[PDB]
């Protein structure tokens, strides 16, 4: 008739689960029933726990590496037998076969954390037992068991009637950690297959007595009531031995009632000291919240928003920094390299292989200053050079160059930004920039080609542009010369002595004249030189000839005859650089408007949308907060304080219920 006892035990198991949810070792907890049993005694254990409420998944092949915190609720007003998982909150399971597949899947998965469980049934009384592995690597299981039983939990030991009592590791360890036998109750299972003379012997024992006594039961829809009826009728077979007025106590209902009483008593006793300790740790947590974070509230979404605004301000400063002259230098450099490409491909020497060269005799690159001004060869050469340079993918070159530049700045800005950690969000940002630039790339390119269409027809060069082209050509050409000489010296140091590479140069020059010819029947050795030495000699001769042409053409570009633009066909370098600079600058105008400005406008919106879709689609906002240690400690402190507050509230409500 102790409905109020039922309610008070319910409130206390609730507050226990709350304390468990503030964390392990981060607070004091309330006791509960710990069950232990030997191999046979533990099969009878899991079977006992089954029949203690209703059929649930146990046994079979179990790792038992993780305990199972069963928290039961008295379930009036609900007419369906449903059990739910707290970690998978708000998810209910109707059939315990699904619970079978789930918790046995957690079994096969195997941290040492115990899985919590909650089951509601009107038949079952609210309780709080935890099932750890039964005794049978095996040293570790006994370590965890010992650790669990040493603390003042109400330990529930089971023992099969077949095994001797002094042989059961369940009762033996029960007596190991509890010599008085004051906080342990015993259950003798599989008791149907013994004589009731054994029943009185095992259940009523003076060899290893204990308070709370032993309780013998035979454990094995409507399975609860079925096992109940079996308990009621089995004892009619031998009523005088274990029946009314017999000292022993049996059946499942009595075991459950006793469990409720003992749990209520032990828990209620520890309740006062636990309560005082919780009040202390709430005081301390509040103190740390004041001193270290100045009581500043924090949420994951707040962190994400603030850091995103920081990144946006940083990007704004960058965009104010970037502008158009940077594009000017970038494009003008790329077109410098293109000018070099054209001049080499149309005027200068080629790569080197063993076959002797075609003569190219009628006109040569060095007679250019003193050649016929009306020369069809030179006219055609400079004209096809300019046509080739202009009718090149200058649009796609500008688009891809500006794209790589912007993306590089975005990744660097990210490196210095608040998104240094959280690599997932960082990748979302970078990929957003990449997709915006990719979207604008084609339109930028095609538009640049259209804007260049009039300079493709007549890129008329003004004298000032010509002088600019002269000054720039000198620097570009001389820089290329220095690169050639550096690669030459590197070739010398690579091959060995300068004299050796000079010898291989003599051989390659000999093969380049008529003085010697070689056939390709043996591609391993030609001359007194190896195949690799020969290849390196070819590259060395190429570098030599290109270097000589380069210095000669630098002197020619510095000549007085190149001062005026009227002999453009005599000075292709300066002319091509003038064309390159002009194309570069007008392409830079169109690029800056179209691609750059579209990036400055679309980039923040794309960041916002893709980040939202990531954080809300992946549930990755909470993990995003978890990634940074400082904010993780901050949110952990806030959650801890809130949890302790709600716990104290429940305790005060309970104390109100039992005081008035």
């Amino acid at each position: 008739r102790d409905d109020n006892m039922m309610f008070i035990t319910k409130k206390m198991i609730e507050i226990r689960n709350l304390l468990q949810k503030v964390g392990q070792g981060s607070t004091v907890t309330l006791p509960s029933i710990v069950v232990i049993g030997s191999q046979s005694s533990g099969k009878s254990s899991v079977l006992e726990a089954i029949v203690g409420h209703e059929f649930l998944p146990k046994g079979s092949n179990m790792i038992t590496r993780r305990p199972i915190e069963l928290t039961l609720v008295n379930d009036p007003e609900a007419k369906v037998d449903y059990g739910e998982f707290p970690d998978l909150g708000l998810a209910r399971v109707t059939d315990f076969s699904l619970i079978q597949k789930t918790l046995t899947e957690l079994n096969q998965s195997v941290t040492d954390d115990p899985i919590r469980l909650t089951i509601h049934s009107p038949n079952i009384p609210d309780l709080s037992l935890i099932d750890l592995p039964g005794y049978i690597l095996k040293r570790k299981i006994t370590e965890l068991c010992d650790k669990y039983i040493r603390g003042p939990n109400i330990i529930l030991a089971i023992s099969a009637a077949d095994t001797d009592l002094a042989n059961s590791t369940a009762l033996q360890a029960s007596r190991r950690v509890d010599p008085r036998g004051e906080r342990t109750i015993g259950v003798i299972t599989k008791m149907d297959l013994v004589e009731p003379e054994k029943g009185a012997a095992i259940l009523s024992d003076r060899q290893y007595p204990l308070k709370l006594g032993y309780v013998g039961v035979i454990s094995k829809g409507n399975l609860l009531a079925s096992i109940n009826r079996n308990e009621k009728n089995y004892f009619g077979s031998h009523p005088t031995e274990f029946g009314p007025d017999s000292g022993v106590s049996t059946g499942v209902m009595t075991l459950r009632k006793k469990l409720l009483q003992v749990l209520e008593q032990q828990m209620s006793s520890k309740l006062n000291e636990t309560t005082e300790a919780i009040q202390r740790e709430l005081e301390e947590t509040t103190y740390q919240f004041k001193v270290q974070y100045n009581e500043q509230p924090m949420s994951a979404e707040s962190y994400l928003a603030a850091s995103l605004d920081d990144f946006k301000h940083q990007f704004h400063e960058f965009a104010s920094s970037f502008g158009r002259p940077q594009l000017q230098t970038l494009l003008k450099d790329a077109l410098d390299q293109k000018v070099l490409d054209q001049l080499a491909a149309r005027y200068w020497n080629r790569p080197i292989e063993d076959l002797s060269p075609a003569p190219r005799e009628p006109d040569n690159i060095i007679d250019l200053p003193k050649a016929d001004p009306d020369s069809p060869y030179w006219h055609r050469q400079l004209d096809t050079a300019c046509s080739g340079l202009t009718r090149l993918g200058v649009g796609r070159l500008a688009a891809t160059v500006a794209a790589s530049a912007i993306q590089q700045h975005v990744e660097k800005l990210l490196d210095k930004s608040s998104f240094a950690k959280h690599p997932s969000a960082r990748k979302v940002i970078s990929d957003a920039a990449a997709t915006v630039l990719a979207d604008r790339s084609y339109a930028t390119s095609d538009g640049i080609e259209i804007s260049l269409k009039p300079y493709k027809f007549d890129p008329d060069i003004q004298p000032n542009e010509w002088a600019q082209g002269r000054e720039h050509v000198v620097g570009v050409l001389q820089a290329e010369l220095e690169q050639c000489q550096a690669a030459m010296k590197a070739l010398e140091n690579s091959v060995g002595g300068r004299k050796k590479l000079k010898e291989v140069m003599s051989f390659v020059d000999k093969a380049r004249k008529g003085e010697i010819i070689v056939e390709g029947d043996h591609p391993s050795g030609a001359g007194g030189f190896s195949a690799a030495l020969l290849a390196r000699g070819r590259e060395a001769v190429f570098l030599r000839d290109r270097a000589d042409i380069l210095s000669l053409r630098i002197q020619a570009a510095k000549s007085r005859q190149c001062k005026t633009l009227t002999n453009k066909y005599y000075c292709p370098e300066v002319f091509l650089d003038a064309v390159a600079t002009k194309l570069a600058q007008t392409a830079v105008l169109f690029l800056n408007v179209e691609m750059l400005n579209d990036f400055y406008v679309r980039f923040p919106r794309e960041v916002e949308a893709k980040l939202h879709e990531h954080m809300h689609a992946g549930g990755g906002l909470e993990k995003f907060a978890r990634e940074d240690p400082k904010v993780r400690r901050h949110l952990d402190l806030i959650r801890r304080k809130e949890l302790l507050e709600t716990v104290l509230g429940k305790i005060e409500e309970l104390h109100r219920i039992s005081s008035g």
